[PDB]
């Protein structure tokens, strides 16, 4: 039985909410971005519509195999009506085609969905700013004060730096970046262009990267490992024995590999600064962790809530257990009497 945050109030309509068969009274079903756990249910055989993104489109069409009879597309910063209601997708600065949902409502209410998002001061310079907000239904990844991470601009420049130090060093060393679903294409493509290399990928990788708009995408991928000098794995495979695994795999054209593991947060942001960062190695493998993360930091979120000033906040992630909860309803309100609202 569908959850009441993932319901938006006076509407038929329903966020990220595909995993409870037919929701009683939803005239459409809105999909923030192109992740598991928040398309979880949709299918070939799903029958109702489906609004989203145009990305978020290509990709229900090509990898779920949706009918495209069900997909409606909607583009970015732009007032569209549907089902009698306005709404605005705006970017969710989070993986390709992830969006925000404004919606107008008929009583003069006016309703945020962050879906996943990680802010920024340029949020603030949208549509965003032109009207007040009652509802905030708010991505809550990391709401708590020992979240702390770089920039994601930090973060790219480190592994930059890195790669294309050790194949100078060593002209064939090979590269390879972890990755389990869309998100954090930036950081191997970044890494490929200063190289000057295509990324080698498997066949349906190759493909999730094809329906995202990319210009020039045909250009700079590829699924030949031996015409390539950074490959993409599972994530699941970046430890040593998979590394050497993969390496014997190529036909003895690299000797070495330098690989880059992207995770969120671990308890070692609390302590190293992306300048001190060192690799585990062993051998002729090395591996970075490296926190680039795609959600916003206790800090971000804190800024833009008391930018936005809304009425009503209401979780959408840590939702589950009472003790969560509690500890984010403190925090919300010290923002609140630290901004007077
Ligand atoms: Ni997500």
């Amino acid at each position: 039985t569908c959850p009441f945050y993932k319901k938006i109030p006076g509407t038929g309509f329903t966020v990220d909410a595909f995993q409870y068969g037919v929701v009683e009274g939803c005239t459409a079903y809105f999909l923030t971005h192109f992740h598991s756990d928040h398309y979880a249910g949709l299918s070939k055989h799903f029958t109702f519509p489906v609004y989203c993104s145009e990305i978020t489109g290509n990709l229900l069409k090509n990898k779920l195999h949706v009918q495209e009879q069900y997909i409606h597309p909607l583009p970015l910063d732009t007032e569209c009506i549907v089902n009698g209601v306005k709404v605005v997708l705006l970017d969710a600065n989070h993986c390709p085609g992830a969006v925000m949902i404004l919606f107008y409502l008929p009583n003069g209410t006016v309703i945020l969905h962050t879906g996943d998002f990680r802010a920024d001061p340029s949020m603030e310079r949208s549509l965003l700013a032109d009207q007040k907000v009652h509802m905030l239904y708010l991505d809550t990844t990391y709401c708590s004060p020992e979240y702390t991470f770089p920039s994601q601009q930090e973060v790219i420049r480190f592994a930059i730096n890195t790669a294309f130090e050790a194949v100078t060093l060593n002209p064939h060393a090979l590269v390879v970046c972890g990755t389990y679903s869309i998100g954090k294409e930036k950081v191997f493509l970044a890494i490929a262009d200063v190289l000057g290399s295509k990324v080698g990928m498997s066949q349906e990788k190759y493909k999730t990267l094809q329906c995202l708009n990319i210009p020039e995408i045909n250009s700079l991928i590829t699924t030949d490992m031996c015409s390539s000098l950074v490959h993409l794995l599972p994530m699941m495979q970046i430890n040593f024995k998979g590394l050497q695994s993969h390496l014997k795999k190529c036909g003895g054209k690299y000797n070495q590999i330098l690989a880059f593991r992207p995770t969120g947060w671990t308890h070692s942001n609390k302590f190293t600064r992306i300048a001190d960062v060192i690799p585990q190695t062993k051998g002729n493998i090395s591996i970075y962790g490296i926190p680039y993360s795609e959600h916003s930091s206790y800090l971000e979120m804190k800024r833009f809530v008391q930018w936005l000033k809304p009425q009503k906040i209401i979780p959408t992630v840590n939702v589950g257990t009472w003790k969560s909860r509690s500890t984010m309803e403190k925090y919300f309100r010290e923002w609140k009497l630290e901004a007077g609202y």
